């Protein structure tokens, strides 16, 4: 039957599931690499020995050892991002939703979770895989990866902690994607991997990392890409950071191995009760543990493979949506609160000024202030509220992707890019912070196709459309149906820059995405650091 | 009779002048300094040897050595600033007209020509005082300066040419009023200095200057303020300057007295043929020999008199036109012409920006750029052109002088700040021009009241508008009238900085002058500077 499915590493049993009147069948929990437990903790991660008898795959795994975010008990708007199963270790497992009778060949998604590389979670409810593999006819997996220090300690040079064992672990889970997903109905040839946030990020450094470019087939970012200066660290900076770990725990600092050793016999709940420590600002946006420019996962420097056309060239879909830093406004920057309007006055707005571009110096932030600041009227709360969403939204989101997708252009085979700004009627955040980061994922899931979620018919409308441009996208190439009235989304050019509106009304075409805050953020600022 | 009058110095005889149906008197030509010809070059100015016999003061006199303009030979619209009388060195003389019948003691105006501190004359059509002298009841001077190397060639710790002769040459004129102006029907109580672009310069430098300050009760700048980049240098740069000039001509340059007895030596023409080699680069809207910041005239730099109120404290009106820049970018930037709408390609933007903020490194001139560069539309060539009219209005009139308002505000006894924006009918410039640096001045003085010059109604209206509040001012220190149904001009304050337009539709109030650009330019811009 459906449920029972062999694989080169062992036999797979799932369950029936329902989905909007009908069924599907879902394999939840399938290993993909070893439990990278206590002497492989840090450690690359090694394929998943094969296993007699059949594996239980009816219920979700366990979630990787994380920060949990405890800043608004109780409150749904940020507990939906949290752990829902047990934090372990042992957390490499993947998750398949498959179609109902099983296709013969069809279209595989990989959805790759964000959480700025120190949280996530495969088995978070708006990452439910079932509406989509329902509504659209194609495998859907969630993979995982380890995060935090668990996933990014970067010891360039050691072999027991060198960096980018997340990234791995990800590679590993499409891997095994690639040798075991047409025992599921899955064409390997035609894996479309996406993602949001550092998952859109993730997915940005498979296109350039040589050692994936083979297990998919394109891809689709969701505000995230891999330039975000959040997303990833010099090896001498992640160095520093390992090292202000131990020191934090009290460790032997003389060596590498003294140090991994002392970090591998500490709890998971002593490395994440630090985490923050290592820093090097105070500031909002900047993790931890992040990936570690390498010289070998990458190369060479982002910036010198995007200019020579060092990676993947394919398809690839991409956006971001309207107010994209006011989430980490609320959780980190003075003035702001979840019970008010949040109107910003002048000394808060240059607080969160040097919060945000923390790497900044005097000169560079009074050009973010001069460029961000109504002159006309510089004590308008409302305006400094917008003026640090937008600070945030650019510089850590918008900006890097434009970038992206301005080098990418160049060389790929054609690129599509959206501008997500539905704010969803249902939303419990308030009302001044807009169409937030991370809430487009429940549209891209089908979340609005189920009533007892009391989204609009507009909404659900809007879901379908996301839905069957992404499918759509993943099995072709392109987003648009073949020979519809409906109006086209046009490829974005190096030349005109087209990209869509994704909303309730009627798609609108425009041009040049944030082009003029964009020169400051990717040309102007890093010429004026760089001198000063 | 009227037109024969004592002075200090000697009997003076005027003429009666015709001017809109009735009559005045006018006395031109009158000295006020020796001839400072021969050995006296680029000397103080000393007092006029008083005469025996009457001085004939019935014709205008001879216009200082100076540069002319030829760019537009046969051109109305620059022949009208050109020398219309035989150029001299012996040119230290002041012209007066007063009302007939003669007042008793009424309010004194002096008009201070402006012309970059290289050129300008007393004489010219559209400084005729007549028209001002009879409508208003005023007593009014046009006073006169040398320009060029001969009024400013600054060689400091020199007694024979030390610099702001020029300037020197003014307060003497300032002076002669002061003590000789009541024999002509004037209060030497209530006098009020006025002048254009270099003359609002000096006009503020006079405010400045403790040698200065007793001989004028209050003070009108029109386009032009004591801070203005080109309107000064330090004696440094005075004397490489000085120094090149006889380079340039092949002098002696081992000491002081040997490169002036040089330059004593030259033919006025043979000074002015080099005058422009002096300038450390290439630009526009900077001149060679301008004011020195010597510590006699100024005792110290202009910002630190400005910040401690080391300055007259009186009332001051003051303001600027539209389009201050295009007259520049005309005669000195590429793409640039009278005979067509001068779209400027993106290419002529960038020599453009460059010849505008000449003193700017790279990084400024970026700055610089991405201020005033729309990236919606970066090749738009009407945009271009608009925006380097912006650049070298904003540079080097309107942002140093709403610098000069703010900080004189702070301890003046009251500012009153237009903008002006009409743009006269009969205009013989372009209309991508605008409303042209110097073109109030001949409203001020009120030739659209002359029938032969074929302005309209409301262009006449306009003009006795502005000169009864020019005149008012001048009496009261209020351009308002005491009780009246007409609108009032507020007075400009730290806190609302309002400002009025001057044009034909009913006065508008306004605050704060295109603040945003000047932060830019006050704050920003130099501080990115003096840090790369
Ligand atoms: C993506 O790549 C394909 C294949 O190289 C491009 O298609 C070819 O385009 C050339 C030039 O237009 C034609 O001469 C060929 O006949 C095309 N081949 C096929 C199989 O279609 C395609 O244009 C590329 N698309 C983008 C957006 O770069
Ligand atoms: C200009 O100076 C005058 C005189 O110092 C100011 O007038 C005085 O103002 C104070 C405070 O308002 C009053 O107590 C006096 O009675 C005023 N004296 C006279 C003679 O009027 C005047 O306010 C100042 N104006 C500005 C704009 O600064
Ligand atoms: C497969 O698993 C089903 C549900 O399992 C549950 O989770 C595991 C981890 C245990 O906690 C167990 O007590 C739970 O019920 C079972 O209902 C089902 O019978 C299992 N199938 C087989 C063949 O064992
Ligand atoms: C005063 O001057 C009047 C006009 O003078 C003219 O200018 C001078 C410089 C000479 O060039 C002269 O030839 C011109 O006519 C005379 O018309 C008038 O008579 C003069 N008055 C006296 C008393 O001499
Ligand atoms: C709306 O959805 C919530 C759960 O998100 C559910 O509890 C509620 O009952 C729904 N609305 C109504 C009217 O029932
Ligand atoms: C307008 O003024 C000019 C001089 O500026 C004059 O020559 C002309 O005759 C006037 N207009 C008419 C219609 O005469
Ligand atoms: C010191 C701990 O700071 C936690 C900061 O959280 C950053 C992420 O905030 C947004 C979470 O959805
Ligand atoms: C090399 C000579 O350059 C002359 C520049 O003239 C500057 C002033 O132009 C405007 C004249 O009204
Ligand atoms: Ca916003
Ligand atoms: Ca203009
Ligand atoms: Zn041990
Ligand atoms: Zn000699």
């Amino acid at each position: 039957s459906e449920l029972l499915v062999n694989t080169k590493s062992g036999k797979v049993m799932g369950t029936r599931v329902p989905v909007l009147s009908s069924h599907i069948s879902a394999f939840l929990g399938i290993p993909f690499a070893e439990p990278p437990v206590g002497n492989m903790r840090f450690r690359r991660p090694e394929p998943k020995k094969p296993w007699s008898g059949v594996w239980n795959a009816s219920t979700y795994p366990n979630n990787c050892q994380q920060y949990v975010d405890e800043q608004f008990p109780g409150f749904s708007g940020s507990e939906m991002w949290n752990p829902n199963r047990e934090m372990s270790e042992d957390c490499l497992y993947l998750n398949i939703w498959v179609p109902s009778p099983r296709p013969k060949s069809t279209t595989v998604m990989v959805w790759i979770y964000g959480g700025g590389f120190y949280s996530g979670s495969s088995t978070l409810d708006v990452y439910n895989g079932k509406y989509l593999a329902y509504t659209e006819e194609v495998v859907l997996v969630s993979l995982s990866y380890r995060v935090g220090a668990f996933g990014f300690l970067a010891l360039h040079g050691s072999q027991e902690a060198p960096g980018n064992v997340g990234l791995l672990d990800q590679r590993m889970a499409l891997q095994w994607v690639h040798d075991n997903i047409q025992f599921f109905g899955g064409d390997p040839k035609t894996v479309t991997i996406f993602g949001e946030s550092a998952g859109g990020a993730s997915v940005g450094m498979h296109i350039l990392s040589p050692g994936s470019r083979d297990l998919f087939r394109r891809a689709i970012l969701q505000s995230g890409s891999p330039n975000c200066p959040w997303a990833s660290v010099s090896v001498a900076e992640g160095r520093r950071r390992a090292v202000e770990l131990g020191r934090n725990l009290n460790c032997n600092l003389n060596s590498d191995e003294e140090l991994i050793h002392c970090l591998r016999e500490k709890k998971p709940q002593e490395l994440i009760d630090v985490e923050w420590n290592v820093l090097p600002f105070d500031s909002i946006f900047r993790f931890s543990f992040v990936p570690v420019i390498d010289g070998e996962f990458f190369p060479t420097s982002l910036e010198s493979m995007l200019n020579s056309g060092n990676f993947k060239k394919t398809q690839i879909l991409l956006g971001v949506n309207k107010d994209e830093g006011s989430f980490f406004l609320l959780y980190g920057a003075p003035g702001f609160s979840k019970d008010s309007e949040s109107k910003i006055s002048r000394e808060d707005f240059m607080s969160g000024v040097k919060l945000s571009v923390p790497h900044a110096n005097d000169l560079g932030l009074d050009a973010v202030t001069l460029q961000y600041t109504d002159w006309m009227d510089d004590n308008n709360g409302i305006k400094n509220r917008d003026g640090l969403d937008d600070i945030v939204g650019d510089h850590n989101v918008i900006c890097p992707l434009m970038h992206f997708v301005n080098k990418y252009t160049k060389f790929g085979n054609g690129t599509y890019l959206y501008f997500f700004n539905h704010r969803a009627s249902n939303l419990v955040w308030p009302e001044w912070m807009g169409v937030i980061h991370g809430y487009e994922i429940e549209f891209v899931f089908g979340l609005p196709l189920v009533k007892e979620l009391n989204y609009t018919a507009e909404e659900e409308a809007l879901s379908r459309r996301i839905m069957h441009y992404w499918a759509t996208f993943a099995k072709t190439g392109n987003p648009n149906e073949p020979h519809s009235q409906e109006s086209k989304w046009p490829l974005f050019t190096t030349k005109e820059q087209k990209f869509i509106d994704l909303n309730t009304e009627p798609m609108k075409v425009h041009q040049r995405l944030r082009v003029q805050m964009c020169v400051f953020w990717n040309q102007f600022l890093p010429k004026l650091l760089n001198a000063t």
